[PDB]
């Protein structure tokens, strides 16, 4: 047992991340959507969308759907038609191929012989099948038979974080293990016509875009041959008080279906005091504005909410808000575009850390329950 | 780090099963399946479901579905029909439900109050929901809600043996924590008539029962409060070569649907010598009918090319033939019907251990890759 265990902290070794080439820019999106769904005759509709759309803070999404594949699927563009296995066709093939496009990039500056990987762990809201995306994935990118697979289906927006608490337990936990984590996100499961009594279908449909990240997580790295990006301390996650329904997804005959409520930016925003206490009191670090932020960019009113109750400075956020701006809401893949952005634009602006000078740094996923989870993170030297 | 960390093996401190209450024999089940299906007109297919269920080794299996429910989803009876909604509606409250039956008794067992729970590990291959079952059963039991979850869907038979691996890392790498583990299966989801072009459909209405298990694991138990039944050695998994297409699982507008080949027995059978010695040569074990096994009883065949290739002593497969007999194939849940069985007949037969008087076991999870999953037990002493 004290052999067959690692020393160290689980850290992340390599971060890559991809899109489909597809890119909507979200200025022209309200004319984009309700002609492709041939809904134009919802006028007051489509006045709320172009609103929803004005407030996003996002400047484009990347989509595998395209126009070409919705004229070939007409009952995807309707409202709630039977769809579910013409959306599997698309999402069963195209998650595990994004997630490769990602698990490359990481694979590629961890610069390790694919055979060094141990452990998968797979992440999606995008579809279910089995075999599941892991052994897609596996057969994909030609890892070892034996690597140790686990399979996150339908995980939700804090998959991000759930998969770096599941990588840090597996790598602290086996001497030489080495993980790789993927999220992958293809919104064909849940792109749908819009409709006056569904609203919050078309708040998703103003937010929500494709990607996949991919990390390589070990603990002890090797002097040589292996160059730590971020250590993983701690993982929380706790279900906040008087939150439920407020985020709902089905899967249906008629694709993925989300249930948003108004409330949500509120309640993350009044509990996230709480979280970040019961993560750092026990480090004894108070200041909010003293540890680097990876934010589930969930939407800008989430972002909003939480800097204006913490008393963040803008340049908190700065990170998250680039990830909504330039990819939108990419589920569980985002925290870990914000993680790849922060440590770039932390070495391009001369910084000490790859979390913005500060050693410390706070990881949050919110999604259904409604879940927040908290990951403290430390930095290192540029 | 150091202190964040625990010291010793993960360890199964209780085990506790349920089963929907209504009970299917297997003797009259080709009468009961073709009739309800309304299919009575299809005599070579139910001559052929009666051979399969002649050969099926199960005497019984537990049934959430009942005709009463099948007669107000007639969707559910065809075989391909749009009904996955109609299924949901079933599995996405059974489930968790079933879940919580099994959790109650494993929580008795461990004796310990639901405020030690620190982690739940829902396992699942019937319906997938967000919040997901996982969810659903902090809420019925009132765990923490600062529970930490790991949702397991769409997993197949080898979810089983997924949960103690993961359970094992987490106990093993947090000081204090206490796991849960369940898995759940509602065959509800998978249900439907019979096809003269779809006989591993007619294979899986042979074989594949209702049933949930649950577990409390931890690393270092408490030596006043808590008793070990197992300890967690080891865990491996494994795509077997030239096995792709042999298990699969769609979940689609008409449900859950299956793709059985009939070489599963002879792929599994083939390469299980190979597996054992991956897991047991660094312990320098080699006699096979020297540690207790833990086999999913996914059916009689793969039970008895495994016993053959290998050279098991029919005493070894005994406690997974039981589990076959009296509830099918549970999925996920088995390994742990199976589990729960062998501490119980050793202590019932007067045996030295937890595991059949053997110091070493083999648990074994089979599904979809076709991927093998192989963890080494150790079990511990009966007063
Ligand atoms: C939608 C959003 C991008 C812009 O809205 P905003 O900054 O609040 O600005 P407004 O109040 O002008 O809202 C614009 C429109 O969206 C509507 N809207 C916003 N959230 C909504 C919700 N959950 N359900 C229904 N409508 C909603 C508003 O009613 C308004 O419609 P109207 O102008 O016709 O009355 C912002 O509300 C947001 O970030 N919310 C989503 C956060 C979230 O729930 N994330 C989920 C992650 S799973
Ligand atoms: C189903 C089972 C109980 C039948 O018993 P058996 O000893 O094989 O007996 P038989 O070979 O006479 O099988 C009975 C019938 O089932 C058919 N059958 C068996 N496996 C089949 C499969 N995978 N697909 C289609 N038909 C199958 C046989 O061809 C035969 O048809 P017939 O009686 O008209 O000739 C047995 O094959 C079994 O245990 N299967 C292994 C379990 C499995 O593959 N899945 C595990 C769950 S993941
Ligand atoms: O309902 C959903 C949609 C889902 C999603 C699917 C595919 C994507 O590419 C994507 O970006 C998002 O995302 C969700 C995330 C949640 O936290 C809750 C949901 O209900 C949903
Ligand atoms: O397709 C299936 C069915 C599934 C199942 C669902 C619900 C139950 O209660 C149950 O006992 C079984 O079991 C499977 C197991 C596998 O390994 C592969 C599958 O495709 C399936």
């Amino acid at each position: 047992r004290m052999a067959q265990r690692a020393e160290g902290l689980a850290t992340v070794l390599a971060i890559g991340t991809a899109v489909p080439a597809n890119c909507v820019y979200q200025a022209t999106y309200p004319d984009y959507y309700f002609r492709v769904t041939k809904s134009e005759h919802l006028a007051d509709l489509k006045e709320k969308f172009q609103r929803m759309c004005d407030k996003s803070m996002i400047r484009k999404r990347h989509m595998h759907l395209t126009e070409e594949i919705l004229i070939k699927n007409p009952k995807i563009c309707a409202h709630m038609e039977t769809s579910l296995d013409a959306r599997h066709a698309i999402a069963l093939v195209e998650v595990p191929k994004l997630g490769q496009g990602a698990a490359e990039k990481a694979i590629k500056e961890w610069g390790q012989p694919l055979s060094k990987i141990t452990h998968l762990v797979f992440c999606t809201t995008s579809g279910v099948d089995m075999p599941g995306a892991d052994y897609q994935l596996t057969k994909l990118l030609g890892l070892s038979p034996t690597v140790k697979r686990l399979m996150m289906y339908q995980q939700g927006c804090f998959g991000g974080a759930t998969v770096l608490r599941l990588a840090k337990d597996i790598a602290e936990n086996n001497r030489g293990a080495r993980v790789l984590v993927v999220c992958s996100e293809i919104t064909a499961m849940a792109f749908r016509g819009p409709c006056k009594s569904h609203l919050d279908s078309l708040v998703g449909h103003a937010l929500f875009g494709d990607g996949a990240a991919a990390a390589i997580i070990g603990a002890d790295p090797d002097q040589l041959d292996e160059q730590p990006v971020f250590q993983l301390v701690s993982a929380s996650q706790t279900i906040l008080p008087e939150s439920e329904g407020a985020i709902d997804g089905h899967l249906t005959e008629a694709g993925l279906t989300i249930h948003l409520l108004k409330d949500v930016p509120g309640l993350i925003s009044e509990n996230i005091e709480q979280a970040l206490e019961d993560a750092f009191e026990p480090l004894g670090i108070h200041n909010w504005n003293s540890i680097f932020w990876i934010a589930h960019p969930g939407g800008p009113a989430i972002l909003d909410r939480v800097e204006d109750r913490v008393g963040l400075d803008k340049k908190r956020m700065r990170a998250s808000r680039e990830v909504l701006s330039e990819y939108g809401n990419m589920s569980s893949a985002s925290v870990l575009f914000v993680l790849d952005v922060m440590r770039k634009s932390s070495a391009k602006d001369g910084l000490a850390t790859t979390g913005e000078g500060k050693d410390w740094g706070v990881l949050f996923g919110f999604g259904p329950g409604l879940t927040v989870e908290t990951l403290v993170l430390h930095s290192v030297p540029v």
